[PDB]
Order: structure tokens, then C-alpha cells, then sequence
């Protein structure tokens, strides 16, 4: 999907910004595991430094400020512009769990090109402040998507596996890696995922350093091909190997207490097997987990 032109790895998808790795909910299989994380917002100077070196060399389609939830950041439309101003991207999103979406103000509506609402049956949005929203896009041309979620897929284990076979398989069927494009800007970083940056470092084992799995972003002489090589490699991180992809069991949606989130069941156990085959027929394959989406999208 990503391609090499005029001098610039050009992504179709985005490019994924995480304001804040903290969340207010506890999604029982969050890809990005916030459940676990501390407050830790993102500085809009240090990212418009890093994704300024960065865009020398690549060029998405959108920027995803997410992470777990970006409308905890104190000042998220100082990050929206901050990554607006690097040019790294043709439109900026905003990923939200939307529970704290009344509070945004005129400033966020102005800032953002796109906004992804995810409603979860523990912090449903009723229907008429849906509505409220969609009026608010259409009044400042702001693209926007409302996923209803039903369920999630596991995501991980603190027990990985040594099998090199379901490795492989579970790398070439994730459609982080390989179909979504979810390169991911982390502390100077970049990585294919969010799992193999945020993963790593919250099994209670204590990991490894999850720059093995990323590539440096600097003013290196070779620094497109070493961009172009990294975001085409076809071999798996190391973090696959605790990783479930895309291809994990499904389960209703629900948030856990904090304590004992973590997932220790071992890795083999918690692939669902004949999605992974339907994902080796078709990597597009829908995971299942959005009951009903609606789309009201800008156009013209
Ligand atoms: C880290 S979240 C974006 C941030 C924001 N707090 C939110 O979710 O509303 C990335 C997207 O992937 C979805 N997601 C996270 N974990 C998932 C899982 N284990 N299975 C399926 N979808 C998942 C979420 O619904 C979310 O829309
Ligand atoms: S909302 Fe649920 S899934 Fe999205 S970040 Fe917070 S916890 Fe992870
Ligand atoms: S770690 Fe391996 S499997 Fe898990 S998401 Fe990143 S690439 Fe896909
Ligand atoms: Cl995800
Ligand atoms: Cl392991
Ligand atoms: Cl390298
Ligand atoms: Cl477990």
C-alpha cells in the first residue's frame, strides 16, 4: 500500500499521534493497553520538532491524534496545530471515546478536518447528542465517523509464543502492519504499530526496549531509504511474538477493574483460528467488532 514518490514515502493511510497514553476507561483488550498508563501527554513543540524531520521524508494522507483519550491533553488543539504545521499530512483526525466530547470547545471544532467518535455500551452517547455532534461537523465542514462498538479482540499476552509459524501467520494477516498502516510517532521514534511501542514495556516481566522493534527519525544521510526499508520489511517485531494482531478471540466490549488487566493466558490459546484463516484469504476481512457505523463525510 505504501509507496515511494517524488522523493517521499507516501502512506494512504495515517500517520498516528497519541496525546495522551492515559485513559478514563479500562476497555477490557485496548490495543493500546491505557488502562496501564500514567498520565502522559504529548508536547506540541517536541512532536512538531520530531514530524517537522520527519515529513522531509514521508507524507500521509491524515494525522490520527489519539491515543488513549486525546481530549485528556490540556491542549489539544495546541498538538492539532502543531502537527498541522509540518505539513506531514493532507488532513488532521481526532480519535475519541467521546465521553468528554461536550466539553470541547469552538476552538476544537475549528482545529480538526475529522473527528471519530467510538461509543461503548458502558459510556453510551444517547442518540440526540450524536445528533448534536453531527450538526456541530456539518457547521465546520469537519468529516466525521461514530463507531458502535459491540466487541473487541484480544490484543496480547504476558505469555508469548515460541511457535515461528503462528508468529508469521499472526504478522502477515495484521492490519495494523499491513492494511490500516498504523505507523505510529513515539519519543522520537517510529514505529508499524502501537502495540509494538506501548505493549513491551507493561509486561510485568519487564519487557525489552521497545526501539529494537522502531526506527529513529533523524536527518540521516540515508534516511528515506532507511524510512522506505523499514515500512516495507516483511519479517515480524519481536513484539509479534506477544502480539495477537488482528486475528485475536473476539469478546463483548466491556471495561475490567484495574487491577489484574493484564492478560496472562498463553498467546496460542487466544487466536481465533478460523478468522485467521478468513484473514489469509482476505487481510481486509472485517474483524467484526463495530456493530453499526455512521459516516457523514465533506465532499465536493
Ligand atoms: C486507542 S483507540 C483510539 C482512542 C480513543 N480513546 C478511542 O478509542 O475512542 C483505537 C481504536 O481501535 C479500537 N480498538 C482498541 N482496542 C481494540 C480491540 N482490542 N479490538 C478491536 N478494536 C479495538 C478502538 O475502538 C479505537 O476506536
Ligand atoms: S477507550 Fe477503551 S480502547 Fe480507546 S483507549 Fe480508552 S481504553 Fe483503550
Ligand atoms: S506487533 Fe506484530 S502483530 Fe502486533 S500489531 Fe505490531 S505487527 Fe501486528
Ligand atoms: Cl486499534
Ligand atoms: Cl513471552
Ligand atoms: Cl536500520
Ligand atoms: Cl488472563
Amino acid at each position: 500500500s505504501v509507496r515511494l514518490a517524488d522523493g517521499k514515502v507516501r502512506n494512504p493511510e495515517g500517520i498516528e499521534v497519541n496525546a495522551s497514553l492515559q485513559c478514563n476507561m479500562r476497555c477490557q483488550s485496548c490495543a493500546h493497553l491505557s488502562p496501564l498508563y500514567r498520565r502522559e501527554n504529548a508536547d506540541p513543540a517536541e512532536i512538531h520538532d520530531t514530524l517537522s524531520v520527519l515529513a522531509r521524508s514521508y507524507h500521509a494522507s491524515y494525522a490520527k491524534i489519539m491515543g488513549g483519550e486525546p481530549l485528556l491533553h490540556p491542549d489539544v488543539v495546541g498538538l492539532i496545530e502543531a502537527v498541522r504545521a509540518t505539513g506531514i499530512s493532507d488532513t488532521v483526525l481526532v480519535a475519541t471515546n467521546g465521553t468528554l466530547l461536550h466539553r470541547a470547545t469552538e476552538r476544537f471544532w475549528q482545529a480538526v478536518d475529522s473527528l471519530e467518535i467510538s461509543v461503548y455500551p458502558s459510556r453510551m452517547i444517547a442518540p440526540e447528542e450524536i445528533e448534536r455532534y453531527r450538526v456541530l461537523a456539518r457547521e465546520h465542514g469537519v468529516s466525521l465517523l461514530v463507531n458502535y462498538y459491540g466487541h473487541f479482540r484480544a490484543v496480547y499476552s504476558e505469555s508469548g509464543t515460541d511457535a515461528p509459524d503462528l508468529v508469521r501467520d499472526v504478522f502477515d494477516t495484521c492490519k495494523l502492519a499491513h492494511f490500516w498502516n498504523s505507523h505510529t510517532v513515539y519519543d522520537g521514534w517510529l514505529y508499524r504499530c502501537p502495540q509494538s511501542v506501548f505493549m513491551p514495556r507493561q509486561l510485568r516481566d519487564g519487557g525489552w526496549d521497545p526501539r529494537v522493534d522502531g526506527l529513529r527519525i533523524e536527518d540521516d544521510p540515508a534516511f528515506l531509504e532507511r524510512l522506505h526499508r523499514f515500512l516495507t520489511a516483511d519479517d515480524p517485531l519481536r513484539a509479534c511474538r506477544n502480539c495477537l494482531g488482528s486475528v485475536g478471540k473476539l469478546h463483548p466490549h466491556q471495561e475490567l477493574p484495574r487491577a489484574g488487566w493484564q492478560v496472562t493466558e498463553q498467546l496460542a490459546a487466544l487466536v481465533d483460528y478460523p478468522f485467521l484463516k478468513v484473514c489469509k484469504d482476505d487481510i481486509t476481512a472485517d474483524d467484526g467488532c463495530v456493530e453499526r457505523s455512521l459516516s457523514a463525510p465533506v465532499g465536493g
